[PDB]
């Protein structure tokens, strides 16, 4: 029946055992374990699976690796700036807390290492690094710190200058082979919206920024380090107010009183600036997050159901009297194969109502009551909603009523679908799952011969179908009137995977033959005994209740006659 | 003709036979005779088509197999919680009534015999069972109630637990091979809206579910039974509240302030279970329901017709002089195959009006004295709706009449056809009928050439059809002047079929020439009898009555002069 | 997925080098440098790029071969018309400033040397010499120069006669191997839109001309010209009114008292008429537009990023027990490529916010403190806009309000498109890049997973695009929430390109397995370090940003009761 195999998969199950298991693979990204402590109780390891990370970022993030200047009280204050420029910032590294700041010019020829800056608490328990650790080939600089200052008011421009194409160490063979240096002489525009470091707007150069102009600062910026023991240094060369432009782009002069007013006694001076450094680790001294694998595997059994019997007498042939074999096929099928299907359903339903609430989803390794291993993949999420065709729409012609509902119904539909889509994330789970092709994924519609008529869109061929592909059934059970209930399914498998919305664990039984005394009279039977139970995985289910369809459709029969009849007028 | 054959298959019939008779080969699932007592009165055998079964649930399905803990008061009651705490409780199987009850968590460490705490009524008739019979594989906990008291306030809860697989009993030898035990090792929630026994929302957890808490029961139970002989065992070994989730799925702790004030003194303690649990029927000792196969038969006569004569003078050649059989032949097919076709149809469309009224469906096998096979399979049904198409709309403007009629019409047609597939159970008794495939039902829309331009919506790719194929027919008599017919048909088949709408028994027609003097006139005559009669087999039928519609047409010439006539601006 | 590749085209380089060298070519005209400094002070060579012509048709322009007559006091003033008739006229070629004039009709019959006439300043600078030079095969007459005069007011009419095929002149080899023939005899017609040379309407034919007549007049001249010598004549032989033309092209004659009056007495003279020749340009004489190509290069490399890491028992085999390498690669796709993907993408958004300003495009070359290298083939341009899909819509009853959401996202992500398409400019780049192939620009519209439901409007194939192509992605991540992300890139090419959007510098590493102590432990740590980038090209963006969309959609069940329920009537 085609209603039972959208739903779920026909998966033949051998006799000789008594069901089937699965096998899950979770995997989880570690944080830490239980150390040292004297309580005799459960010790609790913090788990969480990498599927979290399709839901967010931070959960999976490490820069362990990445070298930090680390600022000490009287051991390399020289180096720094002084916090009277600007506050020591706090930045999170690891499982160290620590603050760093800018590292100051050295215009007189004085070096500094990098590698006697990037001292962390985590590496100084692991003792000194002592010429092993090398400078990847990668080093820039994040910022360069540019202070405009003019009648004694101080502003700061955090001036990301890491996107720039002149901004990267480069190899440049003069002495050694493991010396980068830098060559650094852009134009740096100031634009018109920025903002000091706290995030306020500048008020130095606000006269400008009204009438529509940014500045040019042309900076010059020399430095060369070595990637073998660290030692180096940066100088500043050229800073200058080089260019003013207007709201188009045409240039206009230092001297011209339309900018000379608002640059007069203003001067633009280098003050600090970082570097993108980091460690090779040839020999490696860092851990990060580590990776665990674990299965959680589950059981899963195939009862047997009460038999169905047919009577015949015995001393005469049955080749051509009293029924055959049809009459027993499909009693079995119209009994089993679809009722059962549909009391399931409704079961699954009520059940996730019962368990989950209505649009709240839950973190996944939610409660384990619910039936199957979909919480392994992907968000439990459950949603209901009720449409009253009647009071939504008031039009006493019939002309476009049908169309009318075609269009609240299918607008509730995708609504819906995509709603719980992007709260659950399958799609992310199934594109997780397989490598090398991703199936876009599938929405079945389940419903009786009632609705159809308002899922359809005139002149559309893309009714629920915008980003996923759809497969609509019909039904004449009863308890399944005018409701609609859809869940996600995966058109192409055909074996049990933790995706799939449900699978029949089915087991074919066969044709028995025994003659039964009953009463003294007896009578050969033809006993057929089912085996066969329907299982679900997913916990995801979204069903739309159209109540009182009926008085909107009388609505089209019980319209006030609006008649008019006159005589033709041309 | 188009519109014939779209009604009416043409079904050939050999010469030799004075017509075909059909034989219905009916499945039915025996209920029960009355009048085993001694009356002498006509026994009355209570009959069910199965095929209503696509319809209702309720008409194959059994649990009598199945084991139920049956109460014996007096005898075995100590095995049975106390009803002091639920009063007992009655369900129905097979034709016997009793009364169950949850088992009592046996810490006493004496256990149960599953067997011999069942039996009912019909089953002791039969006999005491004897170990006879053993256990199926599949036994698991059904329900599980607990108790929670605060502050002597009791609320009972009823959770269903078979939704989850570690109730059900894993196969795990380590006594005997047919030994299972039970563990059940997760957590229990109950939600904002779980109802209770009673059947409403809690009055002690509602603090924290109108906030949109949840609590979660860690559950601990385990459990021990034979199948061999019905020995088994379960005890409680563990209760309490793990912890409470907030509306989001964030961790709040018991000493929190927001949860402890609902939770103080709050205890939890399960009281009883119950068993789902069946016999493997080896010795089937159980009857199940009857299913019996009887046949029907119906003959269908083919008649003689009226002849067509034509006059020919007789001693020259019948070649190349007066009618060659031409004006034979097309009064032959205008005669004989298209008033007739109009005829039969609109005497059968009044002729179902008479019996079944309008839009009153009837259960199946309900009437016999309609003409037709298709009373065995689908429910009988006639519905007559008329539309009045100027007093159901309200447009002036010439220009957009044409759609609006169409969008009227269409929206008519559909949900009439819709309805009428719903009520009938047309579409699931085709797809019982065939196995392997299920060809989509087709709709006839056979109506008068003045209508078609409105059936068809412009810019639609399905017209009428949403679930449906159809085909549209014309004809120029004018008795089907502004009236739609309508049925199902199969167009893939050609031969007689109870879920044929109709077909023409015809017989190929030999010509006569034999020379018969009239009023001493001696000339060539020839003979072309027709022999063939309409038939109908589907009592379902829709006439759509379009009356009026030539005064809403005309009103496009009806419009009271709407014109703007003003110097041009820009 | 297919949003990280669709964005940023993978591109796989050696192991052997830091990254990868790219290097671009540049076509620029040459003006003129700006500024001799005997200061010492810098030069600036004033460049512009090629491509900046696809825009404009003004920075790249020649004219250094015509022949324009010069006016010199005393040296030419008898071969130029009266200029008390028409004054000087001020005209550009090359660098120098002069003024021209009309040329008279001999009827005194003697002729005039061309190549006299029109020797520029430029030349007298390069020589005095016109003797070595040619004319090409084509002469022409600019404009005819009639004087329309009567009673004393007289009125100029520029008449454009190059646009007639009988004022070119034509090869009549009859006195010498170098003269040609002009014979310009026809009609010209001054129509009611013809307009002075000061561009004032008609005056003297005001009269006919608001009368709807059409005046033409018969012109016949005549006239001869020398390539090798420069010697020839052109004189007006017959001139007079013709004929007058009505609305429906019906001839007036010239005798009817309705033009008579306002014909006679009006007299039309010609006054001067100019030349079109061209330099063969045989013997070298003018330089045109030099341009120049200089070569830009920029390096992109590649960096090392933080490990991942696996614990392992040490004393066993590797490979097929515990944790195996999946794990490695699931935590390497999801980590690296999504996450870091999606930060570039919204780092770079906002970074082009900062630099340039919304709404603001720049000329071809610009700030280089943006990455990529398109800046040096297109302009700059960033903008964002806010929908409000609250405010902008109003519909209560649900029915088309899906549609409408659809109809405003589309019509603001077209416009968006659109508009920075003309203000780019991007099309043109692209079709001058590739010589061969031009496929028509590709838009990538990337986003989360609600909105996809509102970027394709029903009932159609062409969406987004009605000369583009476009493909739609969906991303995960909760930053990505309800905003859209738009910009181009090139399917076809897979390697670096100044046209292309951005390239995932990748370098594969091998994982390395060692043995390892860890705080006094065996055990088997299993790396692997990722080594991956994003880079930026085109500085091209635009961001939409939906907000208030869970309100309209609430206000799909947000309706005010729409309720009728009235008596059927028919």
């Amino acid at each position: 029946h085609e209603f039972a195999e959208l739903f779920y998969r026909t998966y033949i199950v051998t006799p000789d055992q008594a069901g089937f298991q699965l096998s899950i693979r979770r995997n989880l990204v570690w944080e830490g374990w239980t150390g040292e402590g004297l309580s005799g109780e459960k010790q609790e390891i913090s788990k969480r699976n990498i599927l979290q990370g399709l839901l967010d970022y931070t959960t999976l993030e490490t820069n362990s690796t990445e070298l930090i200047p680390v600022i000490q009280s009287g051991e390399n204050d020289e180096q720094f700036i002084d916090p009277s420029v600007l506050p020591a910032q706090t930045v999170k590294q690891g499982k160290d807390t620590f603050d760093t700041n800018f590292l100051k010019f050295s215009e007189n020829g004085e070096g500094f290492n990098l590698l006697m800056l990037a001292q962390t608490p985590s590496r100084l328990k692991k003792g000194s690094m002592t010429f092993t650790d090398s400078l990847d080939s990668r080093i820039a600089l994040k910022q360069l710190l540019i202070s405009v200052t003019k009648g004694g008011t101080t502003e700061l421009f955090a001036l990301d200058v890491n996107r720039d194409q002149y901004a990267a160490y480069t190899a440049t063979r003069e002495y050694n082979f493991r010396l980068m240096q830098l060559k650094f002489h852009t134009s740096l525009g100031l634009g018109e919206e920025s903002t000091t470091v706290a995030g306020a707007e500048s008020a130095l150069l606000k006269d400008l920024f009204d009438l529509g102009y940014r500045i040019e600062l042309d900076v010059k910026v020399d430095g060369e380090m070595n990637v073998e023991n660290g030692n180096g240094d940066t100088s500043l060369r050229a800073l200058r107010l080089a260019r003013v432009f207007d709201k188009e782009g045409k240039e206009i002069a230092l001297t011209d009183s339309r900018v000379s007013a608002a640059l007069s006694g203003l001067t633009v001076t280098g003050v600090g600036y970082s570097l993108e450094a980091r460690l090779t680790n040839i020999n490696q001294l860092e851990m990060g997050l580590l990776i665990d694998s674990d299965v959680q595997k589950q059981g899963f059994m195939i009862p047997t159901l009460p038999p169905l019997v047919i009577v015949k007498p015995a001393m005469v042939e049955d080749d051509k009297t009293y029924p055959r074999l049809e009459a027993l096929t499909t009693a079995y099928r119209i009994q089993q194969m679809r009722n059962n299907a549909v009391t399931t359903l409704l079961n699954r339903a009520d059940t996730l109502k019962s368990y989950l609430g209505v649009g709240v989803p839950h973190p996944i390794e939610s409660n384990l009551g619910l039936e199957g291993v979909g919480q392994y993949y992907v968000r439990p999420y459950y949603n209901e909603a009720t449409i009253d065709v009647l009071n939504d729409l008031n039009n006493l012609t019939s002309a476009a009523k049908q169309t009318d509902i075609q269009g609240l119904i299918v607008s509730k539909i995708n609504e819906m679908v995509y709603t719980a889509d992007q709260l659950t994330g399958y799609t992310a789970a199934l594109e997780a799952a397989f490598s090398g092709r991703s199936p876009k994924p599938h929405v079945a519609i389940g419903t009786d011969m009632r609705l159809p008529q308002y899922i359809q869109i005139n002149g559309d061929d893309r009714t629920v179908g915008i980003g996923y592909d759809y497969t609509i059934a019909r039904i004449s059970d009863l308890r399944m009137k005018d409701k609609i209930v859809m869940t996600f399914i995966l058109p192409n498998e055909s074996e049990p995977h933790p995706l799939q919305h449900g699978v029949l664990g089915f087991i074919p039984e066969y044709l028995v033959d025994f003659n039964m005394i009953r009463n003294q009279r007896i009578g050969r039977e033809i006993r057929l005994t089912p085996r066969y139970r329907y299982f679900n995985f997913l916990p995801i289910m979204l069903v739309i209740n159209v109540i009182n369809l009926e008085e909107a459709i009388a609505q089209r029969t019980a319209l006030d006659v609006n008649e008019t009849q006159v005589t033709p007028a041309s």
